[PDB]
DNA sequence: TGGTTTGTTTACCTTG
DNA sequence: CAAGGTAAACAAACCA
């Protein structure tokens, strides 16, 4: 009751945002925020595996898709996916 | 090849 | 209503 979530007040965007900024080079990849994401979030260190993990991954594959704050960098490095960072024009 | 990952959207609930 | 969390449909790109 005194926390919005499970995890805490953070938002998905809060988290992913904070797991972005956590990088020397403020950006990362899909699997390094999910990386991020249960080696910094106690409540994720244990849904890390494949079953448990699906939800919360879609969810943020969602969060870095619909909110204009997350920018995609094209990566070629042939076969590798987009770097994620903030938007430098803010949300 | 066929299954998985990455991304984009739209929909559905629940709160405040 | 708006915001967020959660689901899910779809598809291009990957990859075992
Ligand atoms: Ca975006
Ligand atoms: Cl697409």
């Amino acid at each position: 009751s005194s926390r919005r979530n499970a995890w805490g007040n953070l938002s998905y965007a809060d988290l992913i945002t904070k797991a972005i900024e956590s990088s020397a080079e403020k950006r990362l990849t899909l699997s390094q925020i999910y990386e991020w994401m249960v080696k910094s979030v106690p409540y994720f260190k244990d849904k890390g595996d494949s079953n448990s993990s699906a939800g919360w991954k879609n969810s943020i594959r969602h969060n870095l898709s619909l909110h204009s704050k997350f920018i995609r960098v094209q990566n070629e490095g042939t076969g590798k996916s987009s770097w994620w960072m903030l938007n430098p024009e803010g949300g």
